[PDB]
């Protein structure tokens, strides 16, 4: 009974039971579980036991100019410790950890490990290329390391185990409880409706029947792999219910027989694409159908003017619509289009997918992919082939092929969007799902995040938990025994804190002030938790290098906000840690943290864009992971406060705002004038960073209670769930900058803003694809073409840089012209 016990262990880890068949009409999930064995085993056998155990976090990107500034000597200072003794050593930027190790004995079995972190500076890499080294250089910190024995790879031990038209009979529809109603049947492939048929409208009663065959113009031989039968109910004509059925199964068989499909009720989006059925069989709407159908499935140069029209089509942004003329030209000139990697999304949208001979021709075109294979990886371009507009296996596989060249550093930037893009896959087993599994199995940091990202979707997505649960098991069956124990300890702690979060929430109203009553109750529930249930220690989910110990209960509190988040603090479970600082984690219910995750990740990507142009915009995209429905954890950036709180420390709970208050607060919060000048510099940069980022994302218009600042001048926006001024640049921000006109700080700010804004515009398409993907996968509501179009207008598409500069400076002027108006209107709306 060891085998069942291990499965029982995996089930608690996943947050779902993969061995359950309650909501299946086929064996695709069992087939995927078997399908994923070999990809996992091939990777486990390939991984370096030593490098896997120490997981160096490295990049092959050049040191940015802004970071070379701190090395104007060509020397890097590393503090090598051993108990009370610690010696500073002079190192070259090109020096490898082994070279630093040898020269250490020259001055005075072992490996260098960061103080208070499961972070190792090891392998054939210049130290300047380790992330922690670059983290320290950016935040002027000393590079403190420890001399210790490497971890034992034995801990990572892996446990050994037909020419006729298509038709569908719509029998009827049934709901036990809930007007006119009708059914719409769609043959879909890439959100594209190849064929549509409707039934007659009828009164909406608990059981509505038709028994009418809906014959489609398309032949059974012409149905492409990944084609969906989309069944929708309409009740003003509003969509009310949907469900999908993959017409061709995982084994390439045409779907046959009677189907009783439990439908999703509407509350456009990735949830609308799911082939999963609503698991609630007692209350949901049902659709009964019958599938009868039987089957088993030297060029001429372009003229000067046509080539001009073709290139113009390829130059347009990703959300530019294709005319039938555009599609015809892209298709007729297939072979010329092939020489332009940027044409691939537009060219693949020109393929007549519901024609077997065209598909065959598309596959013919792909067989000779020298130009694609040789192209410089373009993540923006590659992500476009992994969205909702492409169901083709072969087209999606060529995009995955390009992601194979991404280094760990880059996989981490895109991991979240790549886990989400799995929602766009017609089948559970895919090249993308196999790529995600492989990379997670290859690297401990990717794997850690892959665990939490899948777990987040498994906990709350009825539409995708089944598929996502199968991928997580596949990752859990090869990560190793140490990681399996690691995850079990994080899961136990989060499970235990989620319950405490909910019970406290169930003791306090919306904004009804936090009293000693609920505070006593928190410290009581935490005491019972710690004494028995709380394990030894655990890795911090949004910071796997950090290890949290015992709860500092005396420091734990209930925050005064509508939602009642827990403020928790833990001792670092690592003796070698230089600081005597606790780990602060917020546990919250009430906000959809999935949206925040997506926003926070786009910010880290925006930081990476600015880095490739030697810019540091001082963003603070704090750790955040969604653990369930409206619940999750937030990294406490200690010694920070809300902009509204600074205003209320002087004038109280009034919209009556003052300008000098933030500047007063910063000077008052500074230990020396040197540090105060540094803080104004940090403010100018971080303000600019957030003004460009939030403007680009259409999340600029915000209430100051959702804008925070550190005692070190670092501004940072918070609470991104469920979201006039283009951005926040109020009189108090301007006063810190020396204006109330112009200023050397205000002019520096305008310059930083312009530089950052044009740096983002050089990655317009990448930003368009990440944004649309986010709107499609993160928002529970259905998305329109309008919502997606915002970012195109904000990125001043088809505009010169001088015009773009002119544009961003006008946005800065609107914030000056509006002053405190919008902030005051937010206070009247939200505070009252
Ligand atoms: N002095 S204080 O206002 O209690 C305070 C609050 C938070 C932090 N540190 C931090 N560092 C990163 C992200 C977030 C953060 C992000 C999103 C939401 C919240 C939040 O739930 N509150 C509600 C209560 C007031 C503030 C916002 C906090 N906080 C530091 C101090």
């Amino acid at each position: 009974e060891e085998s069942q016990a291990f499965q029982r262990q995996l089930t608690a880890l996943i947050g779902y039971d993969v061995t359950d068949v309650s909501n299946v009409h086929d064996d695709e999930l069992e087939f995927t579980r078997r399908g994923l064995v070999t990809p996992r085993m091939a990777e486990v056998a390939s991984r370096d036991p030593k490098l896997y155990a120490m997981h160096p976090w490295v990049t092959s990107k050049p040191l940015p100019e802004y970071l070379w500034k701190k090395i104007a000597n060509n020397c890097i200072f590393i503090v090598i410790h051993r108990s009370t003794t610690s010696q500073t050593i002079k190192v070259s930027p090109d020096d490898t950890p082994g070279a630093i190790l040898q020269s250490f004995f020259t001055k005075m079995d072992f490996v260098l490990r960061v103080c208070g972190r499961d972070e190792y500076l090891v392998g054939e890499t210049p130290i300047k290329n380790f992330q922690w080294v670059r983290h320290c250089l950016k935040n002027g910190e000393e590079i403190h390391v420890v001399l210790d024995t490497p971890p034992d790879p034995a801990l990572d031990e892996v446990r050994k185990e037909c020419d006729r038209k298509f038709r569908v009979k719509i029998r009827g529809i049934d709901i036990p409880v809930l007007l006119t109603v009708f059914v719409e049947a769609n043959i879909q492939h890439g959100q594209q409706v190849l064929c549509q048929r409707r039934t007659s409208p009828k009164p909406f009663t608990e059981e509505v029947l038709w028994n009418v065959w809906l014959e489609f113009s398309i032949k059974i031989k012409d149905l492409p792999k990944g084609a969906l039968l989309n069944l929708q109910i309409y009740c003003k004509v509003r969509l009310l219910y949907y469900v999908n059925l993959l017409l061709i199964d995982h084994r390439f068989l045409l779907r046959r027989g009677e189907y009783v499909l439990h439908m999703w009720q509407i509350s456009f989006n990735a949830d609308k694409l799911t082939s999963a059925t609503n698991p609630d069989k007692e209350n949901s709407m049902s659709i009964s159908i019958l599938l009868d159908n039987y089957c088993h499935p030297v060029r001429a140069e372009m003229p000067n003017q046509l080539r001009k029209q073709l290139e113009a089509i390829i130059a347009t942004d990703p959300l530019n619509p294709l005319t039938a003329e555009d599609k015809e030209l892209l298709w007729h000139f297939r072979y010329e289009s092939l020489k332009h990697p940027k044409a691939y999304p537009k060219l693949f949208s020109s393929v007549k997918w519901g024609q077997q001979e065209i598909v065959a021709k598309t596959y013919q075109l792909l067989a000779r992919r020298e130009v694609w294979d040789q192209s410089a990886l373009d993540v923006g371009l590659t992500m476009q082939l992994l969205d909702c507009n492409f169901s083709d296996e072969n087209v999606r596989a060529i995009a995955v092929q390009k992601l194979e060249s991404l280094e760990d550093d880059d996989v981490l930037h895109y991991l979240l969007q790549l886990v989400q893009a799995v929602k766009f896959e017609p089948y559970h087993d895919s090249a993308l799902a196999r790529f995600l599994l492989k990379r997670g199995l290859r690297n401990k940091r990717i794997g850690h995040f892959l665990f939490w990202f899948l777990r987040s979707e498994i906990a709350q997505s009825r539409h995708y938990q089944q598929r996502f649960a199968v991928i997580l098991e596949a990752y859990l069956r090869g990560c190793g025994t140490a990681m399996l124990h690691d995850f079990t300890q994080q899961v136990q702690v989060i499970e235990m804190l989620q319950k405490v979060t909910l019970d406290i929430k169930s003791l306090s109203a919306e904004k009804y002030d936090v009293s000693s009553q609920v505070i006593s109750q928190l410290k009581q529930k935490l005491e019972n938790l710690q004494n028995s249930q709380l394990p030894e220690s655990f890795r911090v989910p949004y910071d796997p290098g950090l290890k949290a110990g015992a709860l500092a209960i005396e420091k734990c509190k209930v925050m005064a906000s509508k939602k009642k988040p827990l403020w928790l603090e833990f001792k670092c479970a690592d003796p070698t840690a230089l600081s005597n600082e606790t780990i602060g984690i917020i546990f919250k219910h009430g906000d959809d943290l999935r949206q925040d995750m997506l926003i926070l990740q786009i910010l880290r990507i925006m930081e990476s864009i600015w880095e490739t142009e030697s810019l540091d915009l001082c963003l603070l995209p704090y750790g955040c992971i969604s653990t369930g429905d409206k619940i999750g954890m937030i990294e406490i950036v200690k010694d920070a406060t809300t902009i509204a709180k600074i205003q209320q420390s002087t004038v109280g709970n009034t919209g009556a705002f003052k300008d000098e208050v933030l500047n007063h607060w910063l000077k008052e919060k500074s230990p020396t004038e040197e540090k105060f000048q540094a803080a104004v510099e940090r403010f100018v940069y971080s303000c600019a960073g957030y003004c460009v980022a939030t403007f680009v994302l259409g999340i600029g218009d915000r209430h100051n209670d959702n804008i925070m600042i550190t005692e070190t001048g670092n501004l940072f926006h918070i609470d991104f769930g469920h979201i006039r001024v283009p951005f926040v640049l109020t009189p108090d921000f301007l006063f810190v900058m020396g204006t109330s006109k112009t200023s050397p700080h205000f002019q520096k700010f305008q310059d930083i803003c312009v530089k950052a804004y044009l740096a983002l515009r050089h990655h317009t398409n990448l930003l368009i694809i990440l944004f649309s993907m986010m709107l499609m996968t993160g928002m529970p509501q259905l998305t329109s073409k309008e919502d997606i179009e915002y970012i195109r207008d904000a990125l001043t598409v088809g505009k010169n840089e001088e015009d773009a500069k002119k544009y961003f400076l006008d946005q800065i002027e609107v914030c000056r012209d509006k002053g405190w108006t919008v902030q005051f209107n937010w206070f009247l709306h939200l505070v009252l």
